[PDB]
C-alpha cells in the first residue's frame, strides 16, 4: 500500500509530504519504526492510532489511513497536509521581521482552536498548530514547559490556560512567563503576573487572554463562554 504513494520530500524529523497516485492528492505521513516495539506495546500503538481515527473536524488535522511495511518494520500514518506550516514559524517570522500579527489573525486562531478543543473535550503549543491554504487553523496530534498550568504543576480549564499562553505568545511574540530555569519558571507561573499584550491590541482581546490566564481554573472562561465573546464573529471561523 505504500507503493500507492510517492514521497515528494521530507518535511521534518520522519514526517514526509506525499502524493497519492490514484488522484494526485497531497498528504503527509509519519513513519514509525516499530522494529523494537515489543508484542505487548504494539497493542497500545494500534488502539492509539484508531482513536486518532475518531476525530473528523475541520479544525483538527484529519487522519486518512495507516500503512504497514514489514520489510522495514515501518508503520506510516497518513494524514492531511497543512500547506501553511505551523504557528511556531509564524511567530518566528514575526520576531525576525519585527512585525506584530494582526488582531484579526489572533481572533481566528482563538475561535478555531477553541472549537477544536470543544470537540476534543466532547470526544497545545505553536509547533502543534497548523494553517491550511485558506487561513484555517488546525490542531495536530489530537525542554522547558512554558505553557504548564499552575494546577498541573501543583482538567478542561488547563487546556484554556494553555490556549491563553499560545494566544499571548501570538500577540507578544513571546510567552507570558519566561525564565532560564524550570524552578524559576514555576515561581513566575505561580505568581500569575505578566506584561499586557502590546497596545496595538484592543482591551477586549487583552481581557479575554488575561481571563484564560487566571491562576484559578474556575475563573477561566469555558469554551462556550469564550465563543460568546462579542469579539468572535462568523468570518473568524473555518471556511472551505
Ligand atoms: C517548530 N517549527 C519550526 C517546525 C519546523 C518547520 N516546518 S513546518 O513549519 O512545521 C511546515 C512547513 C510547510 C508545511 C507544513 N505542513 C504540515 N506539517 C506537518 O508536520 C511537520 C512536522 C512536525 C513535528 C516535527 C517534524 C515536522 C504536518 N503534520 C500533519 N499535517 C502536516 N502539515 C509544515
Amino acid at each position: 500500500r505504500a507503493e500507492d504513494y510517492e514521497v515528494l520530500y521530507t518535511i521534518g524529523t520522519r514526517c514526509q509530504k506525499i502524493r497519492r497516485k490514484s488522484d494526485g492528492k497531497i498528504l503527509v505521513w509519519k513513519e514509525l519504526d516499530y522494529g523494537s516495539m515489543t508484542e505487548a506495546e504494539k497493542q497500545m500503538l494500534v488502539s492509539e492510532v484508531n482513536l486518532l481515527r475518531e476525530l473528523k473536524h475541520p479544525n483538527i488535522v484529519r487522519y486518512y489511513d495507516r500503512i504497514i511495511d514489514r520489510t522495514n518494520t515501518t508503520l506510516y500514518i497518513v494524514m492531511e497536509y497543512c500547506e501553511g506550516g505551523d504557528l511556531a514559524s509564524v511567530i518566528t517570522k514575526g520576531t525576525k521581521e519585527r512585525q506584530y500579527l494582526d488582531e484579526e489573525f489572533v481572533l481566528r486562531v482563538m475561535t478555531q482552536l477553541t472549537l477544536a478543543l470543544k470537540e476534543c473535550h466532547r470526544r497545545l503549543k505553536p509547533a502543534n498548530v497548523f494553517l491550511d491554504g485558506k487561513q484555517n487553523v488546525k490542531l495536530g496530534d489530537f525542554g522547558t514547559p512554558y505553557y504548564m498550568s499552575p494546577e498541573q504543576m501543583n482538567n478542561e480549564k488547563s487546556d484554556i490556560w494553555s490556549l491563553g499562553c499560545l494566544l499571548y505568545e501570538l500577540c507578544a511574540l513571546m510567552p507570558p512567563f519566561t525564565a532560564f530555569s524550570q524552578k524559576e519558571l514555576a515561581g513566575k507561573i505561580r505568581e500569575g503576573k505578566f506584561r499586557r499584550i502590546p497596545y496595538r491590541y484592543s482591551d477586549e482581546l487583552n481581557e479575554i487572554i488575561t481571563r484564560m490566564l487566571n491562576l484559578k481554573d474556575y475563573h477561566r472562561p469555558s469554551v462556550e463562554e469564550i465563543l460568546e465573546n462579542p469579539l468572535i464573529l462568523e468570518h473568524h471561523h473555518h471556511h472551505h
